[PDB]
DNA sequence: CGGCAGTACTG
DNA sequence: CAGTACC
DNA sequence: GCCG
């Protein structure tokens, strides 16, 4: 990354737009930052800046300004509210609209939120684990969490397949949470397990709080036994076997890789979601028994998970 | 001008 | 429904 | 914000 003198400054703008709710401008900044972080050379021309995909006129100029003067004028005019909005929206279950409302109501600290804000069930859990949920775990801990869920699932039914995806499957040393995907080859026996499986995981004291408990996806909080353990975010998603390849691909990510893959599909008159690869104009679901089939039907060479870490 | 993803979940 | 979250 |  020969341009972190640029990307540091842009990252500040990106987050300011994100926490103020301008998600599209925030997306554009994010794309340009990612492009800047994988070019070979240091940029050093407005015509060089225009060179790279994801960088246009307005952002070329900003590189041209940090070009010469060494900083970016726009940074000095970011609203004083941004760090507080960032603080509030790092509560799980609070996004930009809730953060801006709390700010308008005069709240400025998590002590204000704790003492005086009306919190949803999810946000109260978010607040209780504010520090824990900002911490990444070693991938070795992610393995223990997966094997905990797997053990509990394979007790009620031997055939259940359980795979940790996200950054874990992409090979990262750190993980922000553990994303566990469960299916069954019989195509049948995957339904209705949650009641049994979550009650089991509660039997241990392993599951500590539930954030979402739907028919198909569970999001909550777990903690392994012993001293020195932190609470960790856990997602468990159950899918029919026919959709396993697309779900594996979606939940393995990364999010920018999936975004790149949806765009490529659209250029071919298809669509790609966590459930299926389809034709589109809805369209026809194409058969994808393996991740390799998704790439092949998109005319792409297969990429192992570790090379999807975009 | 307008897409840049679709869906599951909560209340 | 709006808002938030999953990658 | 970018790009078609
Ligand atoms: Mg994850
Ligand atoms: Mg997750
Ligand atoms: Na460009
Ligand atoms: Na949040």
């Amino acid at each position: 990354n020969h341009n972190l003198h640029i990307t540091e400054k842009l990252e500040v703008l990106a987050k300011a737009y994100s926490v103020q709710g301008d998600k599209w401008r925030a997306l554009g900044y994010a794309k340009a930052i990612n492009a800047l972080k994988s070019f070979h050379k240091p940029v050093t021309s407005y015509q060089e800046a225009c060179s790279i995909p994801g960088i246009g006129k307005r952002m070329a100029e900003k590189i041209i300004e940090i070009l010469e003067s060494g900083h970016l004028r726009k940074l000095d005019h970011i609203s004083e509210s941004v760090p507080v909005l960032e603080l509030f929206s790092n509560i799980w279950g609070a996004g930009t609209k809730t953060a801006q409302m709390w700010y308008q109501q005069g709240f400025r600290s998590l002590e204000d939120i704790r003492s005086q804000a009306s919190l949803t069930t999810q946000q109260a859990i978010g607040l209780k684990h504010y520090s824990d949920f900002l911490e990444r775990m070693p991938r070795e801990e992610a393995t223990e969490i997966e094997q905990t869920v797997q053990k509990a699932a394979q007790a009620f039914n031997s055939g259940l397949l359980c795979v940790a995806c996200g950054s874990y499957r992409r090979g990262k040393a750190t993980c922000g949470d553990v994303d566990v995907l469960i299916t069954h080859p019989d195509g049948r026996s995957h339904r209705g397990i949650f009641s049994r499986l979550l009650d089991s995981l509660r039997q241990e004291g392993f599951l500590t709080d539930d954030l979402v408990k739907g028919e198909t996806k569970y999001l909550g909080v777990c903690r392994l036994p012993g001293p020195g353990r932190r609470h960790r975010r856990l997602d468990i998603i159950v899918v029919p076997y026919s959709e396993f390849a697309c779900a594996l691909l979606y939940f393995t990510g990364s999010a920018h890789f999936n975004r790149s893959m949806r765009a490529l599909a659209k250029t071919k008159g298809m669509s790609l979601s966590e459930h299926a690869l389809s034709t589109a104009v809805p369209g026809r679901v194409l058969p994808t028994p393996t991740e390799k089939d998704v790439f092949r039907l998109l005319g792409l060479p297969y990429r192992e998970p570790a090379e999807r870490d975009w």
